[PDB]
């Protein structure tokens, strides 16, 4: 089997991408944030604290003939951005882009933190990290991809995120029309439950490539590219008036700037992030200070190849017995 679903920026900045997910019978379509940096499929639901729902589409398990309470199961998750959600769990039929998993753990939010409530466009998350990170207790649950894997033509999904445009998540096949050149595959460590790999280095603009190992995660659920402060300083040093602002919480640059590209290495291959991808627009409406899409990972404890990096590539999440990560230009 295969699935293919369009993923759509939630706003003009590509702050996140939502992918329609059918849950239950008859289908309830929720727009979920596919997150290769987490392993919970959780949704706004009929159970979510009413004051914490503001425009989201909710899953109502009671309207799904295939929903079953996973008795006693609860979940609680805190993301790298300080957001959180928790609740109970149903099993239900979940389809993504024509690919159906029966018995998917659908984690029903009772509580969501303010950032979720405030984002009316995101009805929940569909985690695509390793199921070892799943927060369901006392019985940890598998991700959608883990549940689908055995049925897929190939144990892979691909992320083809758009810059200011829809992209595609494919399950079980590699669209050889979706990228240029070859896919370069690179080793993954699952030791932290992430799609963790080692970039072979970087270049800033037309600058010489710096060969240096950068351990990071391929995280579709993270907007920006978070790299060691040395790399990020090197990048922003090439933008007149760019500065790290503690008040704003990262590098800002003059909205009048033309950003340089950022290249990151995948083995001997190079993925070029156009400078426009690194522009996250005014820090506040009407500000002439723009937020940078390349930020220091120093305060995180992990480098994150988020959407800024991944949308420059066709990315293969190879969930074979030995997982690997493929990057292609597109």
């Amino acid at each position: 089997s295969t699935g293919s679903a369009t993923t759509t920026p939630i706003d003009s900045l590509d702050d996140a991408y939502i992918t329609p997910v059918q849950i239950g019978t008859p289908a309830q379509t929720l727009n979920l944030d596919f997150d290769t940096g987490s392993s919970d499929l959780w949704v706004f639901s009929s159970e979510t604290t009413a004051s914490e729902v503001d425009g989201q589409t909710i899953y109502t398990p009671s309207k799904s003939t295939t929903a079953k309470l996973l008795s006693g199961a609860t979940w609680s998750i805190s993301y790298g951005d300080g957001s959180s959600s928790s609740g109970d769990v149903y099993t239900d039929t979940v389809s993504v882009g024509g690919l159906t998993v029966t018995g998917q753990a659908v984690e029903s939010a009772k509580k969501v933190s303010s950032s979720f409530t405030e984002d009316s466009t995101i009805d929940g998350l569909l985690g695509l990290a390793f199921s070892t990170l799943n927060t369901v207790s006392p019985t940890q649950q598998k991700t959608f991809f883990d549940n689908a894997k055995a049925s897929l033509d190939s144990p892979v999904f691909t992320a083809d995120l758009g810059y200011h445009a829809p992209g595609t998540y494919n399950f079980g096949f590699i669209d050889t029309t979706a990228y240029t050149g070859s896919i370069t595959y690179t080793a993954v460590s699952t030791k932290q439950g992430f799609w963790e790999w080692t970039s072979t280095g970087y270049a800033v603009g037309s600058g010489t490539f710096k060969s240096t190992s950068i351990d990071g995660i391929a995280d579709t659920g993270t907007t920006l590219l978070y790299l060691p402060a040395t790399v990020v300083s090197a990048y922003w040093a090439q933008v007149s008036g760019a500065k790290s602002s503690s008040s704003v919480g990262g590098y800002v640059f003059p909205c009048s700037a033309t950003l340089p590209s950022f290249t990151f290495g995948v083995g001997s291959a190079r993925i070029v992030i156009p400078g426009d991808y690194i522009d996250f627009g005014p820090i506040s409406t009407g500000s002439s200070s723009c937020f940078g899409g390349i930020q220091s990972s120093a305060g995180i404890g992990i480098n994150i190849f988020g959407d800024v990096a991944l949308k420059a590539a066709f990315v293969v999440f190879n969930g074979a017995t030995t997982p690997t990560l493929g990057f292609a230009s597109k």
